[PDB]
């Protein structure tokens, strides 16, 4: 079923508590309400829910739209931003 | 929000009637259950979730598949089919 893969990190707080003096520029605040958690290799970081990985991070680029991006079949994020959003931004993704 | 589109078309056997002698050569029974309807020109189909439009099939196609590889969004697809299943088709596809 659409169970998450890590439910120890389901809590937002939790997740916030794994950027421990996090010293890239995407928000730490913002990249926790997307559903991600830090590691300690890199800028990687993981959803709780879908359990998909991204790494690399441009200054300014937003979480929400990465998460939708490359793992748009998240439950979290659906539910979070839906269908309208998530579409949107895959075919937009699409048209490179 | 994750409402239906077109909540009339969320019963099965609404869509089923829709094919009414489906001449086209994807299976009607696979479409419906995939979630689709016909409009009645041509082989255009839709999600009764996510609104999102296919058309131009091909002999062998899978709904399910077609469905993913395109609106990763569909709430009604999510439930279905799972976070693994779309997240596989939008990687797969990605590379192409
Ligand atoms: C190849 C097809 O695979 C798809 C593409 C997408 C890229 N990506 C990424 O993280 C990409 N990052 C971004 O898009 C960032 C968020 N914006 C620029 C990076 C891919 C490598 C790069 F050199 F291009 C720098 C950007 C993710 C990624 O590579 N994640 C890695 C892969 C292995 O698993 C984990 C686990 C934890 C953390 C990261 C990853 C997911 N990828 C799937
Ligand atoms: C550019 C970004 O747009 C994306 C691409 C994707 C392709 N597609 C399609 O339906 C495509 N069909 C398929 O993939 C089929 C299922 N397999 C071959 C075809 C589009 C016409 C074609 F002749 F080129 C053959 C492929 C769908 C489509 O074209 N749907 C149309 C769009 C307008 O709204 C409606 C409404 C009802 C039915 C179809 C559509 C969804 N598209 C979005
Ligand atoms: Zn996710
Ligand atoms: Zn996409
Ligand atoms: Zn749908
Ligand atoms: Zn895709």
């Amino acid at each position: 079923t659409n169970l998450p893969r890590n439910p120890s990190m389901a809590d937002y707080e939790a997740r916030i508590f794994t950027f421990g003096t996090w010293i890239y520029s995407v928000n730490k605040e913002q990249l926790a309400r997307a559903g991600f958690y830090a590691l300690g290799e890199g800028d990687k970081v993981k959803c709780f829910h879908c359990g998909g990985g991204l790494t690399d991070w441009k200054p300014s680029e937003d979480p929400w739209e990465q998460h939708a991006k490359w793992y748009p079949g998240c439950k979290y994020l659906l539910e979070q931003k839906g269908q309208e959003y998530i579409n949107n931004i895959h075919l937009t993704h699409s048209l490179e």
